């Protein structure tokens, strides 16, 4: 009962996904977003409860400028396996204490104070690896043609938002949707 056109498009040209086999679902963001920093309390209940034939990946929007740098910051966190417990922190610190986050300096003082090796987040954040990661990311934002954020992409074939959707919910609920319509195949 959803309409392709309308709450959601169909990508012309499919990407791959990250974890073959898997329903992927992606959420593009940005730290900065005040949109996706009011989403987080819907997007991650709903997140945890994903069946084991999904996979949900936040991809930072890579548009230049500050929203490079925090998701530099944010690939770095990941691939030191610890985004996910300062992951509040940083958002909490952007948009309520008004941190703004800008330098790679900066970010690892206060990260440190959230438990973050200093040493080892400069290392990381400057490595070859993560100057790949953002390569791929890049990439990845412009073959999904993703203009804003928060922007919601399935299965490297369905992109949609929470305008599109018609609320946070509701984009939810058209996730599962689409999820559903994929392993329909």
């Amino acid at each position: 009962d959803y309409t392709a056109g309308k709450e959601y498009v169909e990508l012309s040209s499919p990407v791959p996904v990250s974890q073959p086999g898997k329903i992927e679902v992606v959420e593009l963001f940005w730290y900065g977003c005040p949109h996706c920093y009011a989403f987080e309390p819907t997007i991650v209940p709903w997140s945890e409860k994903l069946p084991a034939d999904v996979h949900f990946v936040r991809l930072p929007a890579l548009f230049g400028g500050i929203w490079n740098v925090h998701g530099q910051m944010f690939l770095t966190l990941i691939s030191m396996g610890v985004e996910h417990d300062v992951h509040n922190a940083v958002f909490e610190a952007i948009h309520k204490e008004h941190k703004k986050l800008a330098t790679p300096e900066e970010m690892a003082d206060f990260l440190a104070g959230k438990g973050v090796d200093k040493e080892k987040f400069l290392s990381t954040y400057n490595s070859f690896a993560i100057k790949g990661q953002m390569e791929k990311a890049k990439k990845l934002a412009m073959a999904y043609q993703v203009t804003g954020v928060p922007t919601m992409v399935v299965n490297g074939k369905y992109r949609f938002d929470i305008g599109s959707a018609g609320g946070p919910e509701e984009t939810l609920k058209l996730a599962d949707y689409l999820i559903e319509k994929e392993r329909a195949a």
